[PDB]
């Protein structure tokens, strides 16, 4: 199942986004000057989702949440039960991602898929169990946990672009959940765990250390295989992070955009990657995380984000932030005059 | 008058300020997670126009429209007529500016200061003269006539305040004008010609030299003085560029913001800070633009643009972009809910 869905990933529309280049060079202004943004006009033209055009529908924001074992080792000051609170909270209106989405004119999904707590009303219930394993002294869950979870959020994903929804956004919730984020960079990176470990929600300078020792006895008991995503999400991973993979992996069999976040996002979007190079042409980054290895992370994804806001939040906010940079390029192709039709001739 | 408007530049609000922050910091995020939003929402609550808090009213874009008479010297690929075409359009709602302005819901404002054509009906008139002089073998224009024209537009800027608007956008539109806006980089920055000096809009890379060589000509033969902004901007400045920095003076005496737009913008943003230091509180930046003087332009004026489009159209394109971002700060000040109130305690 899970190898049918990485197979009928679509390549992009090369015909459309021809169409899409020329018709941009028509528009009213220095060909080439709104730069970037006639990019992504171009790049969305060539998603198979969005009918040749860049174009956007309804919105959503999902976002995965769940806790993780690794907490117990120290790496994170944030009260394991805020994960819970901060899930609830999502469902009233009141969080970052919630305000900087409604702002956009998204909806926000909140999305259980293991915390360690009861089950919250108004959540989506996919929970694959009360926190994942302890990634220092053995791997985050099982292969077969895994893939299930892959299997599941793709669908959920696919599923919400028959309700009229075109563009997407991930986010994620999880106290000390940017520790198995900073072992899958290292990991799919090759870098060292010192270079790519942050301060998180504002770790105190004088705990790093242990941090950083935390991810390398992750990867050293765990030696997840770089080149097998799903082994490295399922080691050294947590479900939040497989759930975020799922997105991606759902809305490029979509065919549909999706809007990275964070340093947390930057970590699923490397698996989802190496996992299915099919899925890259569908990620859109927003902002450049102010956590230390975001700089590797994108690197290695070849992207350069939109908006440079020292942001460090998570939750999706980023992705939410950048929507109305998407509206625009559309705003653009479609709305803009033609320089043929004001008589305007530049070389 | 204008002694009197360069005096009664209020300062900003530093005791709204410290009550911002604090309330930042009550939030239900870790403190200090959303990095420059939190900046930007600190900055506009110290603006008195505001209120004491960061609130967005109605929003408007003044676009200075000017032509040039170093046009004659080969400096610019686009036909010269393209400003009075261009102009024309931007009552059309058929422009870059127009297409974006409308996205983020605010209102553009063509104002014409000096086009060389006929005057275009719907367009605001404050026309100098038909183009300023040719920088290259004397002064753009008289001292007074730029004094005058800093006094009408600043007037015109904070009367709009009158009517609800509380948040500007500036942009221009004239052929040829990177080469005055190059002059006045190098002016003010001490920087050499051929480390400011672009392409513009699409100049061929051969034609780069003369460009280069005009504007160590202007400097050479007019001498104008980098501790006087006025001069500068007589000097080796233009109508639009003038335009622009009234603007800043205006929304400045407003105590109101001002969005920055690209590389013409900068170089207005020099002379207004030269004449006015109180002026700088009150600008915010939008985006990084592609025009090679970019950095070193920034670099003077302390600023970390928030975008990083490629952009290089100008007309306040990117300053009608950042809009939203601007929104999202107060979104997140008034409608996010309270650690406290969700018994939450972070270190
Ligand atoms: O980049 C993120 O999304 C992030 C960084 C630190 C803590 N939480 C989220
Ligand atoms: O930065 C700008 O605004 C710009 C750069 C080149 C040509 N026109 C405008
Ligand atoms: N629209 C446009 C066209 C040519 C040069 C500059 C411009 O802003
Ligand atoms: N709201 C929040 C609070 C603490 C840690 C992470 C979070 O996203």
């Amino acid at each position: 199942t899970l190898h049918a869905l990485l197979r009928d990933i679509p390549a992009p529309d090369a015909e459309a986004m021809a169409r899409t280049q020329q018709h941009i060079d028509g528009l009213l202004k220095p060909p080439g000057s709104l730069g970037r943004l006639e990019t992504l006009a171009v790049q969305l033209a060539g998603m198979p989702g969005l009918n040749g055009t860049p174009q956007v529908g309804e919105k959503a924001v999902l976002v995965m949440c769940a806790d993780h074992g690794v907490w117990d080792e120290g790496v994170a000051v944030s009260p394991k039960i805020v994960t819970a609170i901060q899930a609830a909270n999502m469902t009233r209106g009141t969080t970052g991602v919630c305000v900087l989405a409604a702002q956009a004119g998204a909806k926000v999904h909140v999305i259980d898929v293991g915390i360690d707590a009861e089950p919250i009303p108004g959540v989506v219930n996919m929970r694959v169990a009360r926190g994942c394993g302890n990634i220092a002294v053995g791997p985050a869950m099982s292969r077969l946990q895994a893939e299930a979870l892959l299997l599941e959020v793709s669908r959920y994903t696919c599923d919400l672009a028959q309700r009229g929804v075109t563009l997407f956004g991930v986010g994620e919730l999880g106290m000390a959940n940017t520790t198995p984020a900073a072992a899958m960079v290292s990991v799919f990176t090759g870098s060292d765990a010192k270079e790519v470990v942050g301060i998180g929600a504002n770790l105190p300078p004088s705990r790093i250390d242990n941090k950083v020792d935390v991810v390398r006895r992750a990867i050293a008991i765990n030696q997840p295989n770089p080149r097998d995503g799903i082994d490295v999400l399922s080691k050294v991973g947590g479900f939040d992070l497989v759930g975020m993979t799922g997105v991606m992996l759902g809305a490029a069999r979509c065919g549909l955009p999706v809007l990275l976040d964070g340093f947390l996002s930057y970590s699923a979007a490397l698996a989802a990657c190496q996992i299915a190079p099919a899925v890259r042409p569908y990620l859109i980054p927003s902002h450049f995380s102010a956590e230390k290895g975001a700089r590797i992370a994108l690197a290695h994804l070849s992207m350069e984000p939109y908006l440079h806001m020292a942001m460090r939040l998570g939750e999706g906010s980023g992705a939410a932030l950048a929507m109305p940079i998407v509206e625009a390029a559309c705003a653009m192709f479609h709305n803009m005059g033609e320089l043929a039709a004001s008589n305007i001739v530049l070389p």
